[PDB]
């Protein structure tokens, strides 16, 4: 018995398809670049918002963090902007935004460098990114950075984000060791390699990869894959270990 009185007719709910989804497949992390409450007044005002905003070191109650949430989940949020992954564009549609307050990078002295993040902030931000995955089913190759994304326009969350930290938690994905290392060939690590082969891989790992693009294009295409994947240097140039990690990662999780 499922039948609902609405408004001008009636509803028969008794009989519901196995072909049932969810809408949200995508969730993606940012820094805010600047205090929390400076943060937390722009992520309300009319120009953009997230799902999530979690303190630097969240305050304790109850014996646990408190984290704020600006959005509810079943609505979107304006965070992802013009992005692209897997064949998706509009990521606002399909995703859900955490923001964690972060400085990001500054040039200090010309040396453009980035900001740490808290254990704190990390030991926080695990237990509610585990719940939102196992109510959606979101899959690990679909636990992005904001710079995934938009690989031409945003750095966040850079490379000092403990992704690998993340990934033991089954939290987002991350290659077998063993399997990089077959397919390394027993090249060095840092051997220059086919910079146009190296975009088909990641094309087809997720990122956004047009025809003819500009060599310094190019560059932040890999210098997005690399903060996130193999953030010991990412100058965007292709070489043997950055396209064993790529041949390893579309092994183990696939083109979609
Ligand atoms: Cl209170
Ligand atoms: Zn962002
Ligand atoms: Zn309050």
């Amino acid at each position: 018995k499922g039948i609902v009185e609405k408004e001008g007719y009636q509803l028969d709910t008794r009989r519901q398809a196995q072909a049932a989804y969810p809408r949200i497949k995508v969730l993606v992390i940012h820094y805010t670049a600047d205090d929390f409450d400076s943060s937390l007044a722009t992520l309300t005002d009319k120009q953009v918002s997230s799902h999530y905003l979690v303190p630097a070191v969240p305050p304790r109650y109850n014996g646990k963090p408190r984290i704020w949430q600006l959005v509810p989940e079943q609505e979107l949020a304006w965070h992802a902007g013009i992005s692209a992954w897997r064949g998706a564009t509009r990521l606002n549609d399909t995703s859900i935004g955490i923001e964690l307050e972060n400085r990001g990078w500054q040039k200090s002295a010309g040396v453009k460098y980035f900001a740490p993040f808290e254990p704190a902030q990390i030991q926080a931000l695990i237990p509610l990114a585990k719940d939102i995955i196992a109510r959606y089913h979101i899959k690990p190759e679909n636990v992005v950075a904001h710079a995934d994304i938009a690989p031409q326009r945003k750095d966040d969350p850079g490379p000092l984000f403990p992704w690998q930290q993340l990934a033991q938690q089954g939290i987002g994905a991350w290659p077998d060791a063993q399997r990089v290392n077959f397919y390394l060939a027993g090249r060095a690590p840092h051997t220059p390699v086919d910079t146009a082969s190296l975009l088909e891989l990641l094309a087809r790992y997720g990122y956004d990869v047009k025809p003819d693009m500009t060599p310094r294009e190019q560059r932040r295409v890999i210098m997005a894959f690399q903060m996130h994947f193999r953030p010991t240097l990412y100058n965007g140039e292709a070489d043997a270990e950055t396209q064993a990690i790529a041949e390893a990662l579309l092994e183990k999780y696939g083109q979609d």
